């Protein structure tokens, strides 16, 4: 709305702050750069001037409520990219306003990261995918808390930070409350990682969506490449059913009730063990079976999934990152987090920092 010039051009906009009161505030920022295209619109980066802190600004079109903006603002977890400030401007198209989200600024994805590794024909080591997939699970877990489903989880929303081992689900662009009765739609999630519900055509569906997307992600962080690499709709059952097998007739009646019983070519179900390279951590397999399953009520919660023995390693009091500093925060969990399967409260926190109540 008002650009000067200090350093060279900056932005002072009258920001209302996301997480807290309406009390719109202004707020400065300088080094504007595009950092995102596509339909949705663009990604900007720039760095504010009161903390010079850097941020990035999603700037999307909006007419007369926004469902992500209100998802968004409900939402503070540390997981989870933090929606600092948004604001109403102008731009691309003359007579229309836009919503601009100022939000966290993270400098890596775990896809740029899993892409460098597999470039070089090396795996990531376990380390780094266990606690990049607990803390995917724990973000999981809070927003599911809530009835959010996300329905776009794959590595390019996974923002991490190299250095602190941070993870940060962002894009909640796709995301929605999913309420019991509601149908919704069931071309959603990205096809690499979409639930097969949603390819049977199930709009009865629930957050299971979001488990099976993660764990179609721990594949491909123990694989090297996507576990279904479906050319199309079609194809990415196909895919499914050359690892899964056949779904038996219970199975396709979990899926999708109002879907037509038919008898398909019966595929014998690929052992997992054989599925992954060997020597693969059994229990990174273990819990990868747990999670790619027909039947959505019998996938893992992400809490079951964080308690996993694949991640015990996370709680050994004497585990650190590899490059020296202590692993990021992973048992700061809040009561809303807990609230199902409450239990697992003294499962998940370990002996050695008990002090998260
Ligand atoms: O949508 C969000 O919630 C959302 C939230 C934060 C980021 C984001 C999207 N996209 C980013 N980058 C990006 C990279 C490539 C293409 C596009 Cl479109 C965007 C990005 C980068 C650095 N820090 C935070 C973000
Ligand atoms: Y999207
Ligand atoms: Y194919």
């Amino acid at each position: 709305v008002s650009r000067d010039k200090d350093g060279s051009k900056v932005t002072t906009v009258v920001a209302t702050p996301g997480q807290g009161p309406d009390r719109p505030q202004e707020v400065s920022y300088t080094d504007t750069k595009v950092i995102g295209n596509g339909s949705f619109g663009v990604v900007y980066q720039a760095k504010l001037c009161d903390s010079g802190e850097l941020v990035a600004i999603k700037k999307v079109l909006q007419d007369k409520k926004n469902r992500e903006l209100q998802i968004m603002r409900k939402l503070d977890h540390c997981n989870i990219v933090r929606l600092r400030y948004f604001f109403y401007s102008s731009g691309e198209k003359k007579d229309e306003v836009y919503l601009n989200l100022v939000l966290d600024y993270v400098p890596e994805t775990v896809y740029r990261v899993a892409r460098h590794y597999s470039r070089a024909k090396q795996t990531l080591p376990v380390i780094y995918v266990k606690l990049y997939m607990y803390q995917l699970f724990r973000s999981l877990a809070y927003i599911h808390s809530f009835g959010i489903c996300h329905r776009d989880i794959k590595p390019q929303n996974l923002l991490l930070d190299p250095d602190t081992a941070v993870l940060k689900l962002c894009d909640f662009g796709s995301a929605k409350q999913l309420v019991r009765g509601e149908p919704n739609v069931s071309y959603i999630c990205s096809r690499y990682y979409r639930a097969p519900e949603l390819i049977f055509g199930a709009t009865d569906y629930t957050s299971s969506i979001d488990v099976w997307s993660a764990g179609c992600v721990l594949a491909e962080l123990l694989l090297g490449q996507p576990i279904f690499p479906g050319d199309s709709g079609v194809d990415q059952l196909v895919e499914i059913i050359k690892v899964l097998g056949t779904p038996t007739r219970e199975q396709i009646r979990e899926m999708n009730p109002n879907y037509t019983e038919f008898k398909f070519p019966q595929i014998k179900a690929h052992p997992w063990t054989k599925v992954f390279r060997p020597r693969t951590p059994p229990e990174a397999i273990a819990l990868c079976s747990r999670l790619l399953e027909y039947t959505p009520t019998a996938r893992l919660t992400p809490l079951e999934a964080c308690a996993h023995s694949f991640f015990d390693e996370l709680r050994d009091p004497n585990v650190k990152l590899p490059n020296g500093r202590d692993t990021p925060a992973l048992f700061n969990f809040t009561t809303q987090e807990l609230s199902s399967n409450p239990p697992l409260a003294t499962i998940l926190i370990p002996p050695h920092a008990r002090e998260n109540l």
